[PDB]
């Protein structure tokens, strides 16, 4: 038993909740909340520009000292840090990004970082912002992520739409 409440039950493992990601890791401190991420981690907008916000820019902070030592993530990598007031991790997830030209084929690969954990509060990758079918990033979470996942989806028309259609 966990602490996600009002989720729907999409399958054995994947279930989903018209939420703000924010309110969501602050209130059930998730071992993991799921950033949607780029290379560089600068986190500008969407999911990445809220969470940050939410940390008042700490996120940001450490994220430029972990570019500093590593260098830029892969597209379809991720790194954990810290989750700071969110969330004891935030697993940082770069999806590809379909409105910079990125390989969408890449979103399986983002996905399977989300095997190594054992539970996780998430958005959709690729989706949002970064310019891919939100249908297809929830199918392909679906049949890619093993592990226990609560996807939370800030819009609400969205997770109507994403209910609604789904196999
Ligand atoms: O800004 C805040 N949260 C906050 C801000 C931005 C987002 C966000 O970009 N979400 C994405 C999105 C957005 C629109 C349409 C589709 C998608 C799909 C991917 C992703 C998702 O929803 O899975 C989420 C929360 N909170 C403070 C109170 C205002």
């Amino acid at each position: 038993v966990n602490s996600f409440s009002g989720y729907l039950k999409l399958t054995d493992n994947v279930y989903i909740k018209n939420a703000d990601i924010v309110e969501e890791a602050k209130k059930v401190k998730p071992t993991v909340v799921v950033n949607a991420a780029n290379v560089y981690l600068k986190h500008g907008g969407g999911v990445a520009g809220a969470l940050n916000k939410a940390t008042n820019n700490a996120m940001q902070v450490e994220s430029d000292d972990y570019i500093a030592t590593n260098g830029p993530l892969k597209v379809g990598g991720s790194c954990v840090l810290s989750g700071h007031n969110l969330a004891k991790h935030c697993l940082h997830v770069v999806g590809p990004n379909v409105n910079k030209g990125e390989d969408i084929q890449l979103l399986k690969s983002a996905y399977e970082n989300f095997n190594q954990h054992e539970v996780l509060l998430a958005p959709l990758l690729s989706a949002g912002i970064f310019g891919a079918d939100p249908i297809h990033s929830l199918r392909v979470c679906v049949d890619t992520v093993r592990t226990n996942v609560y996807l939370a989806v800030f819009d609400k028309n969205l997770y109507d739409k994403l209910v609604s259609s789904f196999l």
